[PDB]
């Protein structure tokens, strides 16, 4: 049996107070009747508003990034600061941060390790580029990204880890991976985890797909045996996030 | 006559709800009896708390950074998002971001220009390194940093600009610039502004000093004719920020 699914909303750098209040009310009014962990990741400045307004019992709130330690880091938000304000989920290593904001495999791995030490649930993002896929490097790439993370984790830390496989070429592009494309990668990841970390870890690990997930494509993705839910960007700013949650039934 | 002084608190990546509530109460209870713009710049996630609790009429709230536009920028906070939540001040180009987070003169200049277009007051940070100072490059460096900003601004945008001169070697190091060191640089900056932008602009421009400002050194810095207040890091997390404000009398 699959582990508990996750439906995660990465709002990215988007929102107004008015738009968030409206969307949150839509999410609150959508009554969910199955076991699923829903996650909303707003911008940092919107975390208090979402904390005040989001009441659906299936949801938790996540940050979109963090740094490990407080101190002289003008502009940044640390893991202790998030924990204190009641945020205990974080997305780390998103492709936009790997690509625009310098986050190498080592930097991502270090962040994930620190977040686990500080008691976070972590959605750790991995995925290959278009060029890497064309070169038949997908497996080497995602396994290298995963192994870099793993090397900084104890076995027991994996209870706090969620992997999100997002092919870079599928993020925001109108070009979702097919169910067969996604399942092939999730199967390889779970095999690596089973062999390197443990069979027990692998059976419990949520491996989410992201990159152009929408209400119409989600159910057929979820039907694949190694897909445990979704990391959703554009569609998570819309009412159709309700249908993506329901696609994890 | 000097323009209205500014006393700005850069909290950097620091705070808990409890510590912020206590410090804000200290700031609220300190009754200020002269014309000064006080600024508090908390982390993004703490902006709503500070907005809820800070009531001293001499204060405004600033962000510590921003990006220009909303969109697919996981982890970042944009200028439109800040404006919508009621933050219309931003610190841009702080040394920690120039040094750790890739912000070149061009990137800083572009951010400042965008913030002015969007109606922000901007505290734009400039300053030379230890090595640059030893090489007698201070003036060339700060003028190049200032000119890069200026090249993207219309004359009228300068009503929204505040410069903060922070020698990098003075930030967090226990080694404040002397009043004579700071004044020499502020005099050169104001001369450049007068000659390149206008005499009217130069007379109204606030040029703040930062780098190890504390309650005991602030008044003698403020006594210099071209110093218009302070950008304060470590001491702004402490009750002594009250005395730094009072040093602008």
């Amino acid at each position: 049996a699959k582990p508990q699914p996750i439906a995660a909303a990465n709002w990215k750098c988007n929102g107004t107070t008015a738009s968030i209040e409206k969307l949150v009310q839509v999410f609150n009014e959508h009554t969910i009747s199955h076991d699923v962990q829903c996650v909303v990741a707003p911008t940092f400045v919107h975390i208090p508003l979402v904390q005040a307004k989001l009441r659906n019992p299936k949801y938790v709130i996540s940050a979109q990034n963090a740094i490990a330690k407080s101190g002289a880091f003008t502009g940044e938000v640390s893991m202790p600061i998030l924990k204190d304000i009641g945020v205990h989920w974080v997305i780390l290593g998103h492709s936009e941060r790997r690509t625009y904001y310098g986050e190498t495999d080592e930097i991502v791995a270090q962040k994930v390790s620190e977040a686990c030490k500080q008691g976070f649930m972590v959605i750790a993002c991995i995925g290959e580029t278009l060029q890497q896929r064309e070169a038949n490097q997908t497996a080497k790439v995602v396994l290298s990204q995963t192994s870099a993370i793993a090397a900084k984790l104890t076995k027991d830390a994996w209870n706090q880890v969620v992997l999100a496989y997002e092919p870079v070429w599928a993020i925001g592009t109108g070009k979702v991976a097919t169910p067969e494309q996604a399942q092939e990668v999730h199967l390889l990841l779970r095999k690596w985890v089973s062999e390197n970390i443990g069979t027990d870890v692998a059976a419990k690990l949520r491996i989410l797909y992201g990159g152009s997930v929408n209400a119409a494509n989600a159910a057929t993705l979820y039907a694949k045996p190694d897909i445990n839910g979704f990391l959703v960007g554009g569609a998570s700013l819309k009412p159709e996030f309700r249908d993506i949650i329901d696609a994890t039934r």
